[PDB]
């Protein structure tokens, strides 16, 4: 299990253009395309990171160079972020997967957000960390992802992905 492996499991594939959990159109594997309601809107946003007009689909070859692109730009999110890189540097490499999982679906900001969280997890009180990440929107409102995310924080393991 690695971290592409992991979010190939929790955001699956779709080739054509697709409303995400939030009603905002993406495609592929996870990837926003905009939180504009005009799907015009969402398949110039796709032409415009396929470059090619695709008319709203397109290939899976290029829905896994998009899923490359964005697991990348997350961990170098990660790095760039002075509340996200202590974090990252002190964990053990399955809770950086899990860390990255919650970048790429929310964002760098939005888990830089978690500050209780991310003390917790620095602490290294897994426990109590677990129990602080499922007190958040985030896990009401994709309580499955959020429950195997915060499993992996937990334990350190890969268990909730087998």
């Amino acid at each position: 299990m690695n971290i592409f492996e992991m979010l190939r499991i929790d955001e699956g594939l779709r080739l054509k253009i697709y409303k995400d959990t939030e009603g905002y159109y993406t495609i592929g594997i996870g990837h926003l395309l905009t939180k504009s309601p005009s799907l015009n809107a969402a398949k110039s946003e796709l032409d415009k990171a396929i470059g090619r007009n695709t008319n709203g689909v397109i290939t899976k070859d290029e829905a896994e160079k998009l899923f490359n692109q964005d697991v990348d730009a997350a961990v170098r999110g990660i790095l760039r972020n002075a509340k996200l890189k202590p974090v990252y540097d002190s964990l053990d490499a399955v809770r950086r997967a899990a860390l990255i999982n919650m970048v790429f679906q929310m964002g760098e900001t939005g888990v830089a957000g978690f500050t209780n969280s991310l003390r917790m997890l620095q602490q290294k009180r897994w426990d109590e960390a677990a129990v602080n990440l499922a007190k958040s929107r985030w896990y009401n409102q994709t309580p499955n992802r959020a429950k195997r995310v915060i499993t992996t924080f937990r334990t350190g393991t890969w268990d909730a992905y087998k």
